[PDB]
């Protein structure tokens, strides 16, 4: 699914993400669009066999099976195959297991390089949230 800025925005506030560990629900937002352009069947493959899955390209080495990744974990205790879904609840709670890890939104590269310390808020201006 390709969600709309201010649809994503909704999902996620509805999911807990707003503010969750401090971020605010545009920092949620921009590394999402940086990410995927907000496809949740976004994937990438990385120089070291791990892939990125999904509206947050989140990646097989930790955080979900994938059954091709070795020696990799799987953190969030599913199926990289889950966080391709329309429904957004996978990407989600995985998501607030990683930004828990100890360098908070800098385990998404694109949040750091693109959104850390940009003007996030206009990510969610204009939505009824
Ligand atoms: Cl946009
Ligand atoms: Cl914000
Ligand atoms: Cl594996
Ligand atoms: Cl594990
Ligand atoms: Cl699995
Ligand atoms: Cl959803
Ligand atoms: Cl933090
Ligand atoms: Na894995």
């Amino acid at each position: 699914k390709v969600f709309g800025r201010c649809e994503l925005a909704a999902a996620m506030k509805r999911h807990g993400l707003d503010n969750y560990r401090g971020y605010s629900l545009g920092n949620w937002v921009c590394a999402a669009k940086f990410e995927s352009n907000f496809n949740t069947q976004a994937t990438n493959r990385n120089t070291d066999g791990s892939t990125d899955y999904g509206i947050l390209q989140i990646n097989s080495r930790w955080w979900c099976n994938d059954g091709r990744t070795p020696g990799s974990r799987n953190l969030c205790n599913i199926p990289c195959s889950a966080l391709l879904s329309s429904d957004i609840t996978a990407s989600v709670n995985c998501a607030k297991k990683i930004v828990s890890d100890g360098n908070g939104m800098n385990a998404w590269v694109a949040w750091r390089n693109r959104c850390k310390g940009t003007d996030v808020q206009a990510w969610i201006r204009g939505c009824r949230l």
